[PDB]
């Protein structure tokens, strides 16, 4: 269950599909 790089993230438990979390979108 990946997160689409760009949708809904978290800066301390963000899951992203392969890139990282910043402010509050997954990258």
């Amino acid at each position: 269950w990946c997160k689409q790089s760009g949708e809904m993230c978290n800066l301390l438990d963000q899951n992203c599909c392969d890139g990282y979390c910043i402010v509050l979108v997954c990258t």
